[PDB]
This record gives C-alpha cells, structure tokens and sequence, in this order.
C-alpha cells in the first residue's frame, strides 16, 4: 500500500502499557500510514532520535498511568530543545488523556480511541 504519511509511536517513559497503542498502530496502517512503533518506556531522547532517523510527519505518545502523563510534556520539551518541534505534529492518547491535557502540555492533538486517532492524523497532515 503506498505510504500516505509517516508516524512515530511510543508509550512514554515509565509506562509499559501497549495494547491500546498497538491497536492505534494497526488502524493507522490500515489507512496507508507507515508506522514506526518504538515500543514502551520510551525516553524523551529516544523520541528525538526516532524523529531524526525516520523523519515522521507525526509523533504519537500513549500513556495509561496518570503518573507518566507528564513525560509527554518532557518529550515535547526535548523536541523543542532539539529544534524538531515545528517539523512534527504531536498527538497524545490513553485512557487518562483528554483534550484539556493535550492543550496544557502543548500537543497538537488528542483522540479518545483508535478510529478517531486515524482521522486526527489525517487532519494533522
């Protein structure tokens, strides 16, 4: 299937949940996206490395622990420090996530589920 975009996805530092993230990846691939699934417990600097390596259109972060949500902000800060923040759109999700939180940390988008995440990614491109 021709690639309609490139997406780097990971579960954030401190967090080992990936069932939801993996469903998001599967649904994104079904629409033509190239998805680089980094895995879990992904450090801010490893997101930065991935953006340099894969040159994605979008960076997506998943968190299921309330106590790991602020590592999404840490990752955004790392992207800013690396000079990469304007080259990518940042999306966040997970059961404890919300649009209000996405706004608070400076992400470009939030989606409540895998189906809506695919539409969000299409809109962000």
């Amino acid at each position: 299937m021709p690639s309609v975009g490139k997406i780097v996805l990971g579960t954030v530092k401190g967090d080992l949940h990936d069932i939801g993230k993996n469903l998001v990846a599967m649904m994104l691939e079904s629409g033509g996206f190239t998805v680089y699934n980094l895995g879990v417990d992904i450090e801010p600097g490893k997101f930065v490395e991935a953006v340099k390596k894969y040159q994605p259109d979008i960076v997506g972060m998943s968190a299921l622990l309330t106590t790991t949500m602020m590592n999404m902000k840490s990752t955004i800060d790392a992207l800013i420090a690396a000079g990469l923040r304007d080259r990518v759109k940042v999306i966040v999700g997970g059961a404890p996530l919300s649009q209000d939180f996405a706004d608070e940390i400076g992400a470009d988008g939030y989606a409540p589920d895998a189906a809506s995440a695919t539409e969000l990614c299409r809109q962000l491109l």
